């Protein structure tokens, strides 16, 4: 024979069982089996992005043929599973390939259409060493094969619409990714399922939880594949936490410690003392053997739960009488109450933890996947946010209304409340010039994610040209960045949730801002390369300096009010109506006090104490030094990076060079005295 | 033998301009963003063009296709929205002449893309400045002349004569305001209802938000903002304070100067 | 049998310890543990520049079934080091590799799920002359065979992130 | 890793390097161990040479090495062009692997710099 | 010429040679090297500068030891 060696009955295997019950896609078997009733061009091919259970759609075909829900067309027939690897890969010759497949065509051709041979990995038959399309096409055109293909659809646009009589030979079938409560049912199905195989139970919460996440987070592979992905996985993870137990391994090793100790001094006490610990490993593993065979009497009769719902099917297949009533009158209801009576045995006697995985087991399995803070808020980001406010005057002293509206910004995100198309928050920065714009930007980056380094900084100054423009969205096709990508968007594709910080936007080219409103209307910023980059994750931040001459000559006896109004006024004269009518919140910069100055003075005395107890010295200071140091490095034309190089050039680089000169000792007080004009370093 | 129409929706900016056109994907295709969005503040320069329609052959881009053309021949009844028309350089729209002319457009590889079923919305704010001063005592056909002609001066007249209709988006008044806060103030309530709340509010809040969201020179996001500053700051504030229990009315009832929540 | 002819038990040898003593790798012996105790994707392949050892993270995973130090499920598995080199060239007839081939799937089946089979270079697995890859892509997906590959990246990104019914 | 294969570029003296080894052997200029071995170089040309059925070239090439089990590593192996021995006929070269790092069989191997980089490194089996 | 260098050879010395003829953005970049060393071209490549030695010169100076 010849479909013995290369196909796969699947009708024989699901009359093993050996498949998915898959719920739904009640649609997709239907317009299959519209396709498959014709009279020519008999050929559906199933088409989607991968992971959808384009294989199940015909598995699931399979368990109707088997069960019945088919027309008069189809009942009694054979699915079988061509394997288009397996004809190509012994083709040394001339025209072994075709003696295999027109082995095939006459097997099929004999068997009169009683067979609807089905192809997975459609685009397998088309490129591969004229081939194979120019011997299946006379038998896909007048019908007496019964092809169901099966392929994603960009193999699908790629190898197929190319071809356009192959393409015409078959009919498709457009295959969508299930919903949110589809997967769930899906799921719900596959639950009862694989509490058979890792010996465990799913808390259904754990399971919405699961798709919702999933759905939220992993973007590159989709549903239901994920979740399927997340739930084995999560059940892998507890069927180790099984046997992982801790407690007897260090009782183990405690006892053999002092059975070698005890051993070794043969005042004793510790024939004693080994004794309660023997005594304690003995009852431990007889709790370990009793929560064993709880778990194996509840797996046991789970087992005999679904082969008595397997057995009700045969019953319903082959039509015994009192078989039906009695299987499910007796076997049902009495097999699931006491499998919930050995669900709360298990619930009183795991001791030694789980077998039941939660919704945390899917955030560490997510977590180990990615990273993100999976879960909701757990009162540590919670109360993070309660004391916002506190966090970001951790790293950046003063401007406290910023801080207030940043914190009401990521409040109002985190919560649910925003325009769900619009990024999380649109920011102008504006006011005196180095104050702590980036500092907010890194502490906002630090304790939205991650640290500092999720971020993109973009100099505005720099791009002052057309294409600039064409630069920073990217080159259009037939030119140059096509090849070698965009600026701005393979910088959010590479950080999908980040923080796009750009700089001194008015001194960029005065249509940048256009591709701002893009932005800031909707976060969409299709590419040069014709794929949408999706800025709903992220937080766009802009700083600016239209107004710090107007701040800084007017901070006194003016309060935010008409601060904020006034630079409203300036900025709508510099920019234009939509740019600032796209923004969240217009926030207000306010110069520093010689106290701030004092502040940043003291954090980084913090950091650089750090770095030089990590190199391994004790250094004190006096406050006058630190009084020096603030009014050698302030001015109201640039701020604090004054004050950054004023503390590396009267520090950074003068007392490392009296450590590098041999003078200074690791470990003793070092107090930094003052001079008339400097700062000295005493051993003491 | 022409798309279904070809549209130019003129206005002062955030009248609603691009939310008709939401309105319509959302009518017709029961979703937000069903549609396709030619951003048109990236087309100033002519290689964006060539973006467009796909790059020759013999050339980079060319074993993609376009973008416009790659979604048309996938749906073949769309919404095809082109917002910020005036943005772009003066010559783009010579692709738009043949496509409003005979809804047939030629990509990159040769192949003819059918548009005699889309919609081409090409949305402006060129006429704004003229609107926004005599829409007072001016009617409509007179307005609609008048930034006709405002249009001819910005374009060449083959382009304009392919357009099934130019219509004039008028600037917003004060009751239109307060029912923009009223529909906002329901797409709150069924986004927090799906949160899982019980929300009410008193009318006397939607007269201050009226009271605090009125301009004719911004139209309709001031309002926006100041509802989302006003009401979703205490609220959010409540919500991650844990105030809010689940099952209980909360009529967001007016402070001194403010909106306050309450658990009753 | 041909488990005997062209099979190299790992377990007796860690039995009569002709192995090494495997020191340390207790995280990759753990994600093994996991993705072998699975329902799908079932297969795991040890994934690195060559030369580290991936056979000896498969032996000390063999040590560890013998002293009893894996989980439960684990504890009764046989680790057999199938040969790529070891069934080529036997064959002046029209497949007979294969016939042995298939005679070794065959033994495996009879011995119902409990084998776990090693294979090293797996992209010998894939084109080595329906010779290693499609008479295996059945058994790599009806539960028969619970293979244990080992190979560099480069053959991983090549031949089998290509071939998505193994992918 | 009983096994050393010699890499050098083709014409740089790899056999002679081998009989030198073995000259040092007849001489006694090596440890004790090596004192009494025997150098074989494999003919690749008479077993070909008369070979007509199924294997029997195989055959001859199997009893060669069963009389190398024999010999209990008394017997240094030389096989030079080892990028051909590993086809030459489970074929000529993986038959002999369970045999090599065991002390059983000890073939030296000595072979060409790019045939080391096209069919040793890249067959990873017996790296 | 200078960053791509850097992508190529990250194990090696760099020289700029005849510094006095130079424009006040390249100063702007060795001040950028000067301080961390991070520096990214305009297509976004983040190389960093700190395994290397950068050495210039100048010839008036040199006129004056002449
Ligand atoms: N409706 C469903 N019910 C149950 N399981 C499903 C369902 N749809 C998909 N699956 C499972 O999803 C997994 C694979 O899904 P598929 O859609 O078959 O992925 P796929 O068909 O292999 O796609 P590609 O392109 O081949 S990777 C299997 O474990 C199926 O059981
Ligand atoms: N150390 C040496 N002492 C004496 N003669 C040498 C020495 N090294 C090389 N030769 C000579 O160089 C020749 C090289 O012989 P081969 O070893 O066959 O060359 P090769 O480097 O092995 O290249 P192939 O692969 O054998 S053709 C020897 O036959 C000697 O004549
Ligand atoms: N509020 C603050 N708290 C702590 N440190 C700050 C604060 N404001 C500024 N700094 C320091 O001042 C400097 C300002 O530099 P930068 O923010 O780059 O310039 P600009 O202020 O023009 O944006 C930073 O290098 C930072 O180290
Ligand atoms: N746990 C271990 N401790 C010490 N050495 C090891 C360990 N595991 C493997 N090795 C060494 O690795 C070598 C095997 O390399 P291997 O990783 O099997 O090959 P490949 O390069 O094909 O992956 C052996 O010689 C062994 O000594």
């Amino acid at each position: 024979q010849a479909l013995k060696k290369y196909t796969i009955d699947l009708t024989e295997r699901a009359e093993q069982g050996k498949l998915d019950p898959v719920i739904g896609r009640d649609e997709e078997i239907r317009r299959t089996i519209q396709v498959l009733q014709r009279r020519t061009k008999n050929n559906p091919v199933l088409i989607g992005e991968p992971g959808v259970g384009k294989t199940a759609i015909v598995e699931g075909l399979a368990q109707r043929i088997i069960n019945g829900e088919v027309p008069e067309g189809l009942k009694g027939r054979r699915v079988l599973a061509l394997d288009m690897g397996a004809l190509v890969a012994g083709a040394k010759y001339r025209g072994e390939f075709e003696e295999r497949l027109k082995g095939v065509l006459n097997d099929l051709a004999k068997q009169e259409g009683n067979v609807i041979l089905f192809i997975d990995a459609l685009h397998t038959m088309v490129g591969a060493g004229m081939d194979a399309g120019n011997m299946l096409k006379p038998a896909l055109a007048r019908g007496e094969l019964h092809c169901v293909g099966a392929t994603t659809l960009d193999e699908y646009r790629q190898y197929i619409e190319k071809d356009a009589a192959l393409e015409r030979r078959f009919q498709k079938v457009f295959v969508a990714e299930p919903s949110v409560e589809d997967t769930i049912a899906i799921l719900r199905g596959l639950k009862e399922r694989y509490e058979l195989h890792h010996h465990v139970q799913i808390t259904d919460p754990a399971i919405v939880a699961a798709a919702t996440l999933s759905h939220r987070y992993i973007a590159d592979r989709q549903l239901p594949d994920k979740a399927i992905d997340l739930i084995d996985e999560a059940a892998s993870s507890i069927r180790m936490q099984i046997d992982s137990p801790e407690e007897l391994d260090r009782l183990d090793r405690r006892i053999i410690q002092l059975k070698l100790e005890q051993q070794a001094l043969m005042l004793d006490m510790l024939n004693e003392e080994l004794s309660d610990k023997e005594r304690q490993y003995s009852e431990l593993e007889e709790e370990w053997k009793a929560e064993k065979a709880s778990l194996s009497g509840t797996q046991t009769i789970k087992a005999e739960l679904e082969q008595a719902k397997i057995a009700i099917e045969q019953a319903r297949r082959v039509g015994d009488l009192a078989r039906m009533s009695e299987l499910q009158y007796g076997k049902i209801p009495e097999l699931e109450k006491q499998l919930e009576a050995a669900t709360q045995l298990e619930g009183k006697t795991m001791r030694l933890l789980r077998n039941k995985v939660t919704d945390a087991e899917i955030a560490e399995v997510l977590a180990r996947w990615t990273g993100i803070p999976v879960s909701r808020m757990m009162e540590s980001e919670r109360e993070k946010l309660l004391r916002m406010e506190q966090e970001l005057h951790h790293r950046v002293i003063g401007q406290n209304e910023a801080v207030d509206a940043v914190s009401n910004a990521i409040r109002r995100s985190r919560a649910g409340l925003a325009d769900p198309n619009r990024p999380i928050g649109s920011f102008l920065f504006l006011g005196p010039t180095g104050v702590g714009k980036t500092e907010l930007c890194k502490a906002l980056a630090n304790f939205m994610f991650d640290s500092d380094e999720a971020m993109v900084r973009i100099d505005m100054s720099e791009f002052m040209e057309k294409h600039s423009v064409s630069r920073l969205v990217g080159a259009p096709p037939g030119y140059v960045g096509y090849e070698e990508g965009g600026y701005l968007t393979e910088a959010v594709r590479r950080r999908p949730y980040s923080v796009i910080l750009l700089d001194a936007v008015e001194k960029a080219h005065p249509d940048v801002f256009n591709i701002l409103l893009q932005v800031l209307d909707d976060g969409r910023l299709t590419d040069g390369q014709g794929r949408t980059v999706d800025f709903r994750n992220t937080v766009v931040i802009m700083t600016s300096n239209l107004g710090s001459d107007l701040i800084q000559e007017r901070f006194g006896e003016l309060d935010y009010a008409h601060m904020k109004e006034l630079v409203l006024g300036v900025v709508s004269h510099n920019f234009r109506p939509e740019f600032i009518n796209r923004i969240d919140e217009v926030v207000v910069f306010h110069p520093l006090g010689e106290q701030h100055i004092a502040s940043i003075a003291q954090i980084q005395l913090k950091r650089l104490y750090k770095r030089l107890e990590e190199r391994g010295y004790e250094i004190h200071i006096s406050d006058e030094a630190l009084k020096l140091l603030s009014e050698n490095g302030y001015d109201p034309v640039y701020g604090a990076r004054p004050l950054k190089r004023a503390i590396q050039q009267q520090i950074e680089n003068p007392l490392a060079q009296q450590i590098l000169s041999g003078e200074l000792v690791p470990g003793k007080v070092i107090r930094l005295e003052v001079n008339e004009d400097r700062i000295v370093a005493v051993q003491h």
